[PDB]
């Protein structure tokens, strides 16, 4: 069911200074999908930083 692969932000997602437990992304950017979240959220990696992000503001695509 679930598709792995690439996954390409199309919405500018940062955390507030005070958040750490969550990844930044930045819209263009090209994240590697290791595994999905049960809640929604997906999990990837990013400049050697493996961290959780909002899939509504991450498109999945093929590459």
């Amino acid at each position: 069911g679930p598709f792995c692969g690439r996954a390409r932000v199309h919405t500018d997602f940062t955390p507030s200074p005070y958040d750490t437990d969550s990844l930044k992304i930045k819209k263009g950017d090209i994240i590697d999908i290791i595994c999905k979240t049960p809640m929604g959220m997906w999990t990837g990696m990013l400049n050697n930083k493996v961290g959780n992000f909002k899939f509504i503001y991450v498109d999945v695509i093929s590459e």
